[PDB]
């Protein structure tokens, strides 16, 4: 800051925030904050009187929150939970005095994705995001978006201190599969795009963050239904077939090694082909699916979706299909 | 009786009836009853104006009441149906001298199990048995409780007349299965309560009977949680893992041989090990449950349960638990 704005500025305190991010930062402004901010100290840079940020304390202080250097899915019910409570401060500050602050607090000891998670989604949808750009996903945190291989070479260009560029690789047994529409799933480009279609508007939003998407309903129904266009037609251009539907009674015929690793987490387990699919303690039975999709589906087949009171709210009408998406994503 | 009470009279009478129970009685008193007595000569010891027991005579009498010497299980819907016509009788009496009349009477001509089974429920919950404790099942039906080595040592004894008692065994091939947990579910103690619990409060109760039983719904909920509870315990300290839930579409993975026998219907059917579940003539399809099971579940989803109006009732609530007992048992 310049005890606020500036966007070289705003964007300038991003920068470094999300520089070499698997370690402490580099930056010292960033640390002493770091170490000599308290988040609770004059609750009133907080449009909260930070009950935000007194929950995250609460939580980083019985220290119940997920561990540095470990990996992180977004799928995890806790870990979305503690990565989206840095969102809600991040979210209610005044001014930047209260982000910077707060993104370097907690940058520090919060884990890398929850961290890398909250920052962006927090710049995107804040009031106090404007100026920036964000770095690209690709370039910040590499382990998900290249290869194993190149991952291993940059390891040892470092090991050694001897630098430069590897080309990457396209990924199975090319020319032995439909790793042949490759070049589509696996560039950077759209795998940036996925994330953000979906940060941009996310599933978990309330509309207590601040306003409402508008029609993330058809939104998600449409994206979707580009990309499995935009896929579809690739495979015609290489001999392949339109895609097969998924269904939970038959096999997965079509399994992949992805070859990928996370930074802190191992490599990304494969699946060996025309497996049967399995309940997954934990998360869901499978034929928690199967009536699931029956509960959709006769929705769609009724007329109408139905609530928690037994009250039927019809969608055979234009709002129609974004009340689908909201049940079904 | 003492034209009446006592207790220790009823008590009497009792034991006479429930004593040598697969042969005509032995004691006299019973006997004159047992071919003297009219239960349709004096509507008036009778609540009912004698409604029950014209019911039974009149299939007493076309004689389509089930046979003396043959099995009996309680699942029977006609069997229950005529068990059950002995406990309206007994149940409508003004007073011991109809009760003894009755099962004396009915006890020489209708079948031992229906027998057995509405001597002891109408001594439950009819008015009239207050005094009374029943004997134990193990030993009035032993065939029900006693495994079928110890019972043929017991027919031999009896053939050469020279007595003594057998040490019962346990069941498979202990020191090969999980009848290492078998001390608890073949014990004559949890057996008793097992069918005691369900004769305290029936699956068929009306309240015409008399009175409502309470909470059963939850009381059924319950107490098969705590035998599930109980049971998981027991395994515990087996170095045995939790029980597996049983599902309509897998095998049936762990099956067993009873080597228990009836007293008149042959040994009781074994089950081979990894089978497949077959739709059973008479009683009701696989699929017949794959369904109920989801109209159950559905109910719990929704949060109600709907009659046979389509009113929904509502079971998010306190009594909720209850209504879904009545619909699960
Ligand atoms: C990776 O593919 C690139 C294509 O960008 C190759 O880089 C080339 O290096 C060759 C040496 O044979 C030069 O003739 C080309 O001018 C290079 N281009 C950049 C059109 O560097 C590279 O050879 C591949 N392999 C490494 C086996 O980098
Ligand atoms: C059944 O087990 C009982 C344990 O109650 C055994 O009865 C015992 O008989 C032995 C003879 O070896 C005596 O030493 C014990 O005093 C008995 N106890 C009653 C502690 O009787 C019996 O041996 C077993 N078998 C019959 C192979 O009855
Ligand atoms: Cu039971």
């Amino acid at each position: 800051d310049a005890l606020g704005t500036g966007n070289a500025q705003k964007q300038q305190d991003i920068n470094h925030l999300l520089d070499k991010i698997y370690e402490p930062t580099k930056y010292p402004d960033l640390k002493d904050i770091a170490e000599n901010f308290n988040p609770l100290g004059d609750t009133s840079i907080y449009n909260d009187h930070g009950a935000a940020v007194e929950t995250l304390m609460k939580e980083l202080n019985d220290h119940r929150l997920l561990e540095q250097r470990h990996w992180y899915s977004l799928f995890n019910t806790r870990q979305r939970k503690e990565a989206l409570m840095l969102f809600a401060v991040l979210n209610q500050c005044k001014e930047w005095y209260c982000f910077r602050s707060n993104a370097a607090y907690f940058r520090e000891r919060m884990n890398e994705g929850e961290f890398v998670y909250a920052l962006y989604v927090s710049v995107i949808h804040s009031k106090l995001g404007d100026g920036i750009v964000l770095p690209p996903l690709y370039q910040i945190t590499p382990h998900m978006f290249t290869n194993s291989e190149v991952i291993d070479k940059a390891y040892s260009a470092k090991m050694t201190q001897k630098p430069g560029t590897f080309n990457v690789s396209f990924t199975g047994t090319k020319k032995n599969r439909e790793q042949r529409v490759a070049y589509f799933g696996e560039d950077i480009g759209m795998n940036i795009h996925h994330v953000t279609w979906h940060m941009d508007f996310p599933f978990w939003w309330e509309d207590s963050y601040g306003y409402h998407l508008d029609r993330k309903g058809e939104l998600f129904f449409w994206v979707h239904h580009q990309l499995t266009a935009r896929f579809d037609f690739e495979r015609l251009s290489n001999w392949l077939d339109p895609v097969d539907e998924l269904h939970w009674d038959r096999i997965i015929r079509e399994g992949f090694a992805p070859l990928t690793s996370y930074k802190y987490g191992g490599e990304f387990p494969v699946r060996p082909d025309n497996i049967h699919f399995e309940d997954v303690d934990g998360v869901a039975h499978v034929h928690d699916l199967e009536i699931t999709e029956s509960r959709i589906h006769e929705a769609i087949d009724h007329g109408y979706i139905t609530d928690s009171d037994g009250h039927t709210i019809d969608i055979r009408q234009p709002k129609g299909i974004e009340l689908l998406g909201d049940i079904i994503e």
